[PDB]
């Protein structure tokens, strides 16, 4: 019977549940540490390493066609390629490669192994002038409607900056850029320090018109820089929380069972709040209200929300991949 | 150590993941804009240009030994030669050559630049005659069962034109036929214009026996010609959520890992629907759901869904390479 | 500009991919049937016209010698020629040919034509003991290790054919031995009755000590002598499959992108099958998972996976010829 | 018909594919050994009983006119004749003669047979001071740029032995020297001693100035002197590895079908590491790593690589050869 039971099952059998993936505990430790956030000195020396058409370009494969690279190696380290890094061996131009880790559900990371969310973070937090000029937006980005809340962006945060607090919140926000530098490590002064030597260009305040584009390719938490300037990482965290809304809308549309509702949707505010909180800061969340107090209504008014398929015809269809698949194999058939 | 660390790693320890395939960045540009489809004017008077038996010739190498010419030469151009183009300079037959271009994962191609998609496409939709009388399908198309689908086609179309719509359903083609003829740019009149004086035998309705033979050699999107006739590319639609079928059961079928299920199966509707949709044309889902009501159970008890090898014979060679492989080197043992 | 762009080119901007080789389409024809096999009785009465030295000698020039002569002349039919072939017209002494053909990639090919795979299928089928007495094993044999596996090939078949059954698996053989007793065209009783007036000296069971050898110039599918001796199809298919797990192991060996890791991997088992479930046989998949069970470490821990270069000295040289090549001209840099 | 089919076909249709070469299996044999290196006594102790004029014009005309010589008398062996060699017979001088031999693809050789590979690696190996004077360069050595590399060698073998290593590499040298003087077999023993007594003068390092000159006349393997003298061997797998990058830059230069791609590039560094490492020894991988680190970007850039002919010009010729030749007769049209 090829739907009658597997070898090695211990069960005489047939179970109700049908047969689902294999988990690989390979690719995982054990004895590491319950905390073992990133180094953030280790891999902005190693990113300001390499020459920026590089990385704009493997921004590009991680971001715009991220989706296409995570569906072919993931669970790898991969090698990136190109004719603009060197090393001069006598003349000879031998290829520097960038490497970059796109890491399995069930695999144990280094303290400064570049994941590609660390990547995306540290390359937004680098250089978000380039990723303005070449209007690089991720497609994460593009379906909470980032386009439009960045079509105007110098009124948009001047007319955000001239409304009164409950006095304008400049001042608000000038309490807060005190309170961030009497509370700031010495780490992040490194790394300011650091790349500003690089060659990067630093960020002054919100009102600069690359504010919004730190968070064009949606990284994972706030850069180390932009962490400090008091109105930024507020800023991450109103993008995480749109991410979340999205994902909820998106769950509660589509007809189906429990679980594949609760799989839809996403926990990204979670993270970003631990990954952000991990870093030596305290969220103010008087801030996220004023954003989406803001600006809470358009984007979500301008969110994607697409329907992909007529719906009659996905269910008529999966609903014969389900039948075709009962009769051949004892697994679980995939969702069309 | 072999398996060790490899040169230019920056990191001291073995990280727990295994490196991969190398990203090659040269063939990427940037400054591209974000929507650039193919031109399909320049495209169909360069293929016009040439003479029908190095075009069958190269679409033989292209759909029948596809793989194997996409295994040789891909991520480069490819001349075709024959003796049957000719380049008459004073009577010396200097060879014309056809030029298309494989690309890779990680290439940004030009407006007219002829990947196999769009050669497949534009010789699908300018000769179907020669493909119906040579019976060449593609082995794409041979797994979903188009050779039963086209046995009686004659038939099979008249007894879908007879059956009531919910007056028969040949009113709501003549409709839809009325609404293209309202809706169409003068593009696709200058292709029909250019291709009735090349030579190319054109179609007029579904009802035509050469109607079918237009997906013979499994184009990307549906062609320039063919496109407005009112029911075509609904139908090339169908064939494309035929093969997204036939590769989600392929993919459940598979004992595996989630990202190597997630890896087999495939997204062919959602570029069918993006290139179809970018030529300026909305596809009515109504259509294709008749489609899928008409024949979709017969196609899918057609399918191919061969068991290519014995899985205890598949799972003990791939333990054994996946041991000498990791005993040998630091890479990720491919799959056998 | 020698690197601008070709003439003939039909778009004015330089493509971001390289140019490749040509595909020449003279050679290929489309009006075949899609399934045509070899004709088998007309190779084994050309084979059995000649005499055994010439024979051997063009067996030692396309196994041992065999990459030299597809290197030199490929795409084109050889003439043999030795002193032994003669034509008697009158006493004097005119040499008689051997034809062969080495097809290129693009190439229909006849029914009766002699590829060098169809040749070595022939010879190794017809005298398989000439091949063990004069130890002539080709290369692709000699990595897989074909050696100690016919060290001591008698013992070896007699402590397989000694092991139990899940009685020992020599009744499974004598029952696989009477069904295809039942299971035989008369095709194979003309070539067995032809070749033993010829002169050759047949094979009647697995037990026989140059069994082993009748795979030792490696053929493409199993002869049709020794085809219904119940135990030989599946041994082939066994050198196929270690041919094909050797393939991945230096496919997964070697640092570099996606499609030349692909290309250097090699799909064997595919071809065998088809080859041989072609000519009326159904392979038993059980009886290769014995052989896999039986000596699959011992061959996997014989295998050849030679280092050939210092992957320093390697990348090195690659990295200079791709950079002058890409100075020069506007094609593709071949690997080193 | 001229073209039709050629007497003693054995098919009646015409094939695909045009005639080709044929290939002559008289000088073949098949019963030598699998492996039968040459002997190397007996071949210095032929070549010592001669006098150095006809050895240094037989040199001559085997490096500095090889290409005529080869083109004239192959698959045979040759006499070489001049008046310094003589046969005391009572007075009467006649004359000695050289034997060398020039092999077919197709040709068994034996033992003490002195092929032209063979020579040049014995006289090389020999006198190297003679070739230093009168400036004896083959022209496969002068593509390669090794004029340049022995303009100043005195200089340039001095400031590579005063490079530090990864102390300077004189005593990495030192070490591999006394690594040598450990491991050497008896038999190059005989060969320093019988060579002494013949009158050739001896080296005794690198840092001698007729060091390069061993390598002048392109041996096919290094000589039996000047192999345990730990830094000449991988000088001569340098300059074999210089031969192959050229190859592989003059294949994927010109444009055309795969397998002239393929037959155009050469395998010079495999059978110069097997003929090496069969006289006894084991190249160490990291001096010639060390050479190309050193001087590999100034002998690339000072490659001949010349366009021999106008690429408009050759095609142009070529097929109008191929149109002729295609409607004379059935042969393959040779290459211009």
């Amino acid at each position: 019977d090829p739907t009658g039971v597997e070898p090695g099952d211990h069960l005489k059998e047939r179970s109700m549940l049908s047969y689902g993936n294999v988990l690989d505990l390979n690719h995982l430790d054990i004895d590491e540490p319950t905390g073992q956030t990133a180094d953030w000195l280790s891999i902005i020396v190693y990113l300001t390493s390499f020459v920026v058409p590089i990385l704009l370009k493997a921004l590009y494969m991680l971001t715009t066609r991220g989706r296409q690279t995570t569906k072919d190696n993931k669970g790898t380290r991969i090698r990136f390629k190109d004719d603009s890094s060197f090393e001069d061996v006598n003349g000879i131009r031998k290829p520097k490669h960038l490497y970059v880790s796109l890491p399995n559900a069930q695999s144990s990371m280094k303290a400064e192994e570049i994941t590609p969310g660390r990547y995306r973070t540290a390359v937004c937090g680098l250089y978000p002038a380039q990723i303005k000029a070449r209007q690089m937006i991720s497609p994460v980005m593009s379906v909470i409607g980032f386009l439009a809340l960045a079509k105007d962006w110098s009124d948009r945060i001047e007319q955000w900056l001239i409304e009164p607090c409950k006095a304008t919140n400049r001042d608000y926000l000038r309490q807060r850029q005190v309170a961030l530098g009497n509370m700031e490590t010495k780490e992040s002064k490194a790394i300011r320090q650091h790349a500003e030597a690089a060659g990067c260009s630093m960020i002054e305040d919100i009102e600069s018109p690359s504010s919004i584009w730190v968070f064009a390719g949606a990284p994972d938490r706030c850069p180390p820089t932009c962490l400090f300037i008091a109105g930024i990482a507020e800023l991450g965290a109103f993008f995480s929380i749109l991410q979340d809304m999205r994902n909820t809308i998106m769950a509660s549309k589509t007809v189906g069972t429990s679980e594949e509702k609760l799989r839809k949707k996403s926990s990204f505010y979670q993270s970003y709040l631990r990954r952000t909180q991990s870093m030596g800061i305290q969220l103010g969340q008087r801030i996220i209200v004023l954003f989406m107090v803001a600006w809470g209504k358009e984007a979500v008014d301008n969110f994607h929300l697409g329907d992909d398929m007529d719906p009659e015809l996905r269910t008529l269809a999966q609903s014969l991949i389900d039948v075709k698949v009962k009769e051949i194999s004892n697994q679980e058939p995939l969702k069309l």
